[PDB]
């Protein structure tokens, strides 16, 4: 029985207006899992729609981005390198 396709990894989803012939401009998609190696933390701000969009933990940010700014400025940092992870520091 079809129905959708999960959820995959965090990674780009290729800009659906920049996608010309020649340049398929992106924007991180977001679906990195939602692995829960030590105990489940929170407190910081989210407060979204608790439907499956809390447990998930790291952060992508185009670790290399090629942002190609389109349509009224739409931002897409032409992601060259997502990296779901390492939404802090440490040590410092
Ligand atoms: C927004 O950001 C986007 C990314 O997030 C960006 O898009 C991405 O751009 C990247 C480039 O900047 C691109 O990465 C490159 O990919 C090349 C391969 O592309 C093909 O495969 C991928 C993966 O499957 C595919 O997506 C892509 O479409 C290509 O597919 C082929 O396309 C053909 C048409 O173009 C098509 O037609 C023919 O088909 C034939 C039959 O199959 C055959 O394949 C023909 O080759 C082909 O033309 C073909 O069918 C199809 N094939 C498939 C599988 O579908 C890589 O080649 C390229 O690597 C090189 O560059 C990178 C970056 O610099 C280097 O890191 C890397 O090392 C390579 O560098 C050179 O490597 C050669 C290797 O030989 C070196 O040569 C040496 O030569 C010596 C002497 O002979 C000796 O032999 C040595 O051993 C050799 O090493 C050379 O020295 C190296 N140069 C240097 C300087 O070091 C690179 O990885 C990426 O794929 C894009 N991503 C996406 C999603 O498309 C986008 O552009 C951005 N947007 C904007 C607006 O900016």
């Amino acid at each position: 029985a079809p129905d959708v396709q999960d959820c995959p990894e965090c990674t780009l989803q290729e800009n659906p207006f920049f996608s010309q012939p020649g340049a398929p401009i992106l924007q991180c998609m977001g679906c990195c899992f939602s692995r829960a190696y030590p105990t489940p933390l929170r407190s910081k701000k989210t407060m979204l729609v608790q439907k499956n969009v809390t447990s998930e933990s790291t952060c992508c940010v185009a670790k290399s981005y090629n942002r190609v700014t389109v349509m009224g400025g739409f931002k897409v940092e032409n992601h060259t390198a997502c990296h779901c992870s390492t939404c802090y520091y440490h040590k410092s």
